[PDB]
């Protein structure tokens, strides 16, 4: 078996490798990537995303989070507060007021450590979850908005023609925001691709191990468990590196810096951080290897995770006996 501690795995593809994305995943699967639940892809020294991010000041952000935390410094969770529409210019001149820059650090380990002490002092602002691209039309490799899409996945597994859209989104982050711990929807992959500016780290779960996390989280978390059967989804809850291994649960980590790919596998749940203003752009894919996973997914049904649209097929198709009650708790 390949990469059987489940170390995350760096790759470095050619130009040549990097023609064929779902070659590649198959190519990175074939040496254990999976079993991490996180890979990087460094690109080709030829490529590019876009030739300059000069002109991205004016992309609005309609709705920017503000991330309160409750709780302790190791186990929080965040509110997510709306605030008023801000540009991209105007976010990225918050980023780095005194207020929100990223305090002075020796390295990537001294920031982290001032991470987990500190952020619940603090509420940082996120421009997540903006539907849209920086990729140049003309950027033919690794594009994410030119990927296959999900829909077009399960009609040439299964045979079935299914309503829904795939696009990509925006992330705009600051210092300290914060990604919870989370799968993806239906436990699909993710690709995340770190268009400017400051590193992300990102912790994560085995696949395989994925119900020690659960577990734990039920634990720490005892009334949110109660009200809900998959709570994780609401994508709310922290964890640190240190209460992780307190109990015993196996995890990774590394940072992504700009120009970097990142893949979350199939139930790899993962959390991370900004170490201050930076743009990513991520989407969610399938391949035939998903399947099995999105038949099993769990699924939230209480009401709070409310997701999109094209979800509903998913649940449909790969989960009907658990269609109907999902259903409600999208309505
Ligand atoms: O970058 C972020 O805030 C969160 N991204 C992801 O969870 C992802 O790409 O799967
Ligand atoms: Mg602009
Ligand atoms: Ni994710
Ligand atoms: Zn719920």
């Amino acid at each position: 078996a390949q990469n059987p501690n489940c170390n995350i795995m760096i790759f470095h593809p050619t130009k040549e490798e990097f023609n064929d994305f779902d070659k590649y995943i198959a190519y990175m699967e074939s040496q254990g990537a999976h079993r991490a639940g996180l890979a990087k892809i460094i690109p080709p020294k030829e490529w590019k995303a876009r030739e300059t991010y000069d002109n991205i000041s004016e992309i609005l952000i309609a709705t920017p989070l503000q991330q309160v935390a409750s709780g302790r410094a190791g186990v929080f969770t965040q509110y997510h507060k709306k605030k008023k529409a801000m540009t991209v210019g105007e976010y990225r001149h918050l980023a780095n007021s005194k207020k929100y820059q990223t305090p002075p650090h020796q390295n990537f380990e001294d920031l982290e450590r001032k991470y987990w002490k500190n952020r619940i002092y603090n509420s940082p602002i996120y421009g997540a979850d903006i539907s849209g691209s920086l990729f140049d039309e003309n950027t033919k490799q690794w594009n994410l908005g030119h990927l296959g899409t999900i829909q077009d996945l399960l009609e040439k597994e299964c045979g079935v023609v299914i309503e829904g859209v795939n696009t990509p989104y925006l992330y705009f982050g600051m210092w300290k925001t914060t990604f919870a711990w989370h799968t993806e929807d239906m436990d699909l992959y993710s690709i995340n691709y770190l268009h400017l500016g400051e590193p992300k780290t990102w912790y994560v779960v085995p696949p395989e191990h994925g119900q020690r996390l659960e577990r734990l989280a039920r634990e720490l978390f005892p009334g949110s468990s109660r009200g809900c059967g998959a709570f994780l989804r609401h994508k709310v809850a922290l964890i640190s590196p240190t209460v992780l291994k307190e109990n015993g649960i196996p995890f990774n980590r590394i940072t992504q810096e700009a120009g970097e790919f990142m893949v979350t596998f199939p139930y790899g749940y993962h959390a991370g951080f900004n170490h201050g203003f930076n743009c990513a752009e991520a989407i969610n894919f399938a391949t035939p290897r998903w399947i099995d996973y999105g038949k099993m997914a769990s699924q939230c049904s209480c009401g709070e995770a409310r997701v999109t649209f094209s979800m509903d097929a998913f649940v449909r198709i790969l989960q009907p006996e658990r269609y109907d009650l999902w259903k409600r708790g999208q309505d």
